[PDB]
């Protein structure tokens, strides 16, 4: 069967998110398939707020950041009863199926839905890259240059006054963004979640750098792990330079996509309708080793853990 | 007279300074006078740390931010026996006149050197927009840029889930950047040191904004008025809305300088060597009017007057 | 009177058009004015194609390029008979006055419509900078920074090679483009309409310059000059450097507009607004001296002259 | 053995060729060996022009587009006896193996050199992604920005009039720009080398869009495949609506790399050496499904295959 389906956008926004939406909407009309739009994620299909979505409503949207569908939390969609209302909004809109974008979080509510016989279609949306099963998430790459571009305004007014700059970076429990940042902005210490971080092992590489004749420092630290006013005082103390805190912040999650994620939304989603079409439900796409691949959602979230890019820590700390 | 200048770069760096630096060394050569560069503002003029600048020393500088004779904040200058130790090393050097670039503490600094008989000429570095006598000053228009693109990402996300966002921006006691970057990111209000605040207006105007149907609503504050996370907070309570602060911080102090302050930039710095050759000295340039111009420092410093921009302000309010 | 008034873009597009029209209807309606935007410009004001705009209408279009309402040619235009049929629409719509951005063509079309009792104002809308009455027109300073961020690629590679690069930047008769963008870039030969174009000064100009150990040489030239293929030719016989033309075309044209571009549209359209309440009618909006005037439009177009930046081209020869 | 190694850029220069250099130098340090750049590719080696590196030689270089040694097309390499010269100089500076960063063309160079018995490594490094054994090479992903970017500027111009845009893509005798550019830009169709070009299908999907109400329509080609000029003129005449053509040139070719480019090359730099260290020679790099991989130059060049990538181009159909 399948006539029409069902797409939203759940959980923190991360460009691309309009891209992958396009490619689930143009797929699904060349297809012959109808395609409702649902308003604030799941809040949204409980309420029952759907449009109907044609070719055109999906245009003038690849370069745009954001979900023009919106996005919203709703802890309650974890109360079977609650799932129950917006079951009875599917049958009475006729939907087949849905494609769902956005984290872990998302991939549950969507098993959920498959189980009570609407298959579900999850796509990874997310900056922070900590999805199981992908090596990347839509939104990452778009990310990681916004980040850079930071890093290099830093490393600017960082030379001019002889000054070390601390900059902590997004990603929740993740290091990648941080990482990645450090190496393409050519940073002279990093700091993420999944090492043990030594106030020791980096005021001794500072000083390292300052005998070397190095004019600037900037170091990267992933958020959560201290409080980088504290740590900015702490090396100023130990080292005689001063030091400048910069918080990134919720720059980080907007713009206008690049190249890679228009791209890896755009194929992602159009192999959401070639999925739906062949009859699978509750899988979770994703990118591995340049493949496009599929895989059972709780066997994606349970079975598998995120693995640390060790190989890219290693060739940090070679280039400093 | 006049046969061998010095230049330095003074205070908070900004984008541009670079391109004035440039400025002056190239019309300097053309004119058959000799340049040295003094490193790191008054520490090295001081501490008589100076190189020779030929045509090819400010080659591939008109693109980068910051400045490569370095900058520093000596407060020490403030002392009239450090002064005559400086003055000691120009007279030592051959050095006839300064050429000062950097903010309104700069040219304190070239005034009391004038006061002492050195004769300076000061340029307006310093993103601030702060200095009396001119429109703008070199690195404005960068750091406009790099608000407004902060502004433009911030819209994204805070859309996608109706939030409401609080941008912090430089400018320490002046509102100029603050203001052009609310009506350039069409914000829903803007806070700037020179108006009264008040709490009751925002969220009132606020609360106008939902009963309108604003998906977001961007707040653009100077720093130093108030505690943004507070605020934040404050919003939040009363407005049931998720609010988020961000402080750009840093970021806008670099990067490459956009084509008005690289043009800006080297127009002052040509100035400067034509006011030198024509006997002036004690003289600070700025732009009037669309109209390159030069003032006593000692009048712009004291007797001058910032306009109160009513103007941009009204604007801005008519297009909320 | 006035109740309504209508709100039309008129030839080539520029950057910021879409920020001067959210300056209209903001304006006006904050005024208590009810506002209509016509289609296609002219062409759509005589077929009727009208739509009705609130505030809501002009949101998420201050930082987008081109015009949302469309621009078309339409030379017939020119006759009575034609202009018949554009004023019973009027009437028929109940508009009272309209807004016209655009360049001099336009502004002509306008005058026209207030000789037949439809008071018009004219905003400049154009990347070329050619509106006299004017300092500045929108779109002007967007197109200055995609030449520039193209000049600086081209120095990138350029430099590689030891490379000429001849850059064709448009401007059609008016080469304030092209000498903005020349000093921004530190180009080492500008060739502009209004100065006399010599084969033989660009020559000795390169070799001097090669002479110097210039690694690459960058020039700057206004298009409808001659055949940049014809001339890289004529550069690599004569200077044994291989030469590379590079045409930038409608690139220029497009994208988000500048911080200068989103607050001179803003600030224009407010005060078009406040030009229609006072009872003017047959005027051109312009920004000169830093200040915003309105001339009559027939007084522009007839009796000023454009300007020679003369000053910013003597300046270029010295930094070079 | 192995106690002093040479690096070189050459071919078409690439936006990361400077972060590939900087890989190799800082690695290479790291180890106790020696570093020798050679200047201008090829036509240095030949003409023994060569300069130590140390640690400071790459500071400042990761985020710079082109080549700080110079790049240099030198056919004249294709001679036995021009190669015996080179392998001469490098003996007598006491270098034990050389690391080559070019194209597809350099690589027949290093093949040579080893063939003649002096050990290389080659590092794909060029715009075009042409190289086999690597699913991408340094400088792709830039140009991909910077050609994407280019097409989010010509789709609000022709907006604005209905107008059809044709864009002339970089590549040679490769689609891999081009065609992941289309699907970025979201453009109506696409016009590659590996695949048959016909004049009435493109007309035929032109046509189709105005139809269904498309206002722009952006055609994406590469060069060598006709002339744009007579091209945009024959889809002028066909469909009646104005047609322009645009060509990108050498802007692809600068610039400061992506976040990807400036990763991978870092990443390929270390690689290098670490296989210097291992003994191998005759050896090229490349990324192959997320993992850095070695082959010999020559199985690369005579005996791999170019993948048809039918599967971006089928998606690009159904998302038009
Ligand atoms: N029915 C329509 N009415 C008006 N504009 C349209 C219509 N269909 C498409 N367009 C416009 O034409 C351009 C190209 O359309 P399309 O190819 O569908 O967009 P995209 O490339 O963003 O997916 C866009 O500016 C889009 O907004
Ligand atoms: N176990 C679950 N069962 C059902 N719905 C869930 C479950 N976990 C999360 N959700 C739904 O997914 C939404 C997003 O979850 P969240 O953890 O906030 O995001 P993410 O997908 O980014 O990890 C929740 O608001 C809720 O509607
Ligand atoms: N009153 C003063 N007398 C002499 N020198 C001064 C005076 N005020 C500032 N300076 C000098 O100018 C420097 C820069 O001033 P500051 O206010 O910090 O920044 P900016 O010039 O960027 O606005 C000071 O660090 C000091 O060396
Ligand atoms: N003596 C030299 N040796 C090497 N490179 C030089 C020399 N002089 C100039 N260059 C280089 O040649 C290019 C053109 O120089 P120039 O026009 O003077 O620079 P800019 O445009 O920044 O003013 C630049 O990339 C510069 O670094
Ligand atoms: N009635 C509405 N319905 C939906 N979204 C709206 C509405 N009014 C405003 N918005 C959205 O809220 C945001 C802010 O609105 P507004 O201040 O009017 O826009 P702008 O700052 O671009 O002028 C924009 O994303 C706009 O699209
Ligand atoms: N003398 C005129 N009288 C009436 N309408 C005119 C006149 N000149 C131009 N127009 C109108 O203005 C439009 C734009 O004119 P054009 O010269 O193409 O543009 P611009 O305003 O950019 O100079 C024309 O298509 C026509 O509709
Ligand atoms: N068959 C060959 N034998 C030896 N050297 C070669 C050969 N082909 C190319 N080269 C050398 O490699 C250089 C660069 O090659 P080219 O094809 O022009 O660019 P790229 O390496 O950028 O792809 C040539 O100029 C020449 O010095
Ligand atoms: N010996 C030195 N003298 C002056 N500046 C130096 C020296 N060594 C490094 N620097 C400068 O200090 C900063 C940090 O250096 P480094 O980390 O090695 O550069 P990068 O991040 O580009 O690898 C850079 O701006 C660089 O140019
Ligand atoms: O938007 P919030 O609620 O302020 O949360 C911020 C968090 O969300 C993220 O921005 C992204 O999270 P998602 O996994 O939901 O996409 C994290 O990087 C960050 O820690
Ligand atoms: O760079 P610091 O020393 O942290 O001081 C930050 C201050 O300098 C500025 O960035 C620039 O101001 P000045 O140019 O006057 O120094 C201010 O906006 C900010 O308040
Ligand atoms: O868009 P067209 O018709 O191809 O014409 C190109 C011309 O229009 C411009 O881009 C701008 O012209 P406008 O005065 O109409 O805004 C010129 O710079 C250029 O010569
Ligand atoms: O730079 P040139 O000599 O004009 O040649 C241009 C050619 O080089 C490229 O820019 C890059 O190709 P290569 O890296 O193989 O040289 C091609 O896309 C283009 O065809
Ligand atoms: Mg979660
Ligand atoms: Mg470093
Ligand atoms: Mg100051
Ligand atoms: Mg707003
Ligand atoms: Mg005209
Ligand atoms: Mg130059
Ligand atoms: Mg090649
Ligand atoms: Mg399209």
């Amino acid at each position: 069967m399948i006539k029409k389906i069902g797409v939203l956008t759940s959980g923190g926004d991360a460009p691309g998110m309009n891209a992958a939406i396009r490619g689930v909407v143009r797929s699904a009309l060349t297809e012959g398939l109808e395609v409702m739009g649902i308003y604030d994620g799941y809040l949204g299909l409980y309420e029952d707020r759907m449009v109907q979505l044609d070719r055109y409503s999906v245009s003038d949207m690849i370069n745009r950041g954001g979900t023009f569908l919106g996005s919203a939390r709703f802890p309650e969609f974890r109360d079977e009863n609650i799932r129950a209302v917006a079951i009875e909004n599917l049958k009475k809109r006729g939907i087949d199926a849905l494609v769902v974008i956005g984290g872990d979080g998302s991939y549950m509510g969507a098993m959920r839905l498959t189980e009570m016989g609407f298959p579900c279609i999850g796509l990874p949306g997310t900056i922070d890259n900590d999805i199981k099963g992908t090596d990347y998430t839509i939104g990452f790459f778009t990310a990681l240059s916004t980040v850079v571009e930071a890093i290099d305004r830093l490393r600017d007014t960082s030379s001019s006054h002889q000054r070390i700059s601390v900059v902590e970076v997004m990603g929740r429990y993740c290091g990648d963004l941080t990482l990645a940042a450090a190496i393409a902005g050519g940073c002279e210490f990093v700091v993420v979640p999944e090492v043990e971080f030594s106030r020791e092992d980096l005021v001794n590489e500072i000083k390292a750098g300052i005998a070397k004749g190095k004019k600037h420092a900037i170091v990267a630290i992933t958020e959560h792990m201290c409080d980088v006013d504290e740590l900015a005082h702490f090396i100023e103390k130990e080292t005689g330079r001063e030091t400048r805190a910069t918080v990134l912040g919720h720059i980080q999650r907007g713009g206008s996509p690049v190249p890679y994620d228009r791209i890896l939304a755009s194929r992602m989603g159009a192999y959401a309708i070639d999925l739906l079409l062949a009859g699978y439900g509750g899988r979770c796409v994703g990118i591995q080793n340049e493949q496009l691949v599929h895989h059972d959602i709780i066997d994606a979230i349970e079975n598998m853990k995120r693995p640390f890019k060790g190989d890219w820590l290693d060739c940090a700390k070679k280039l400093y």
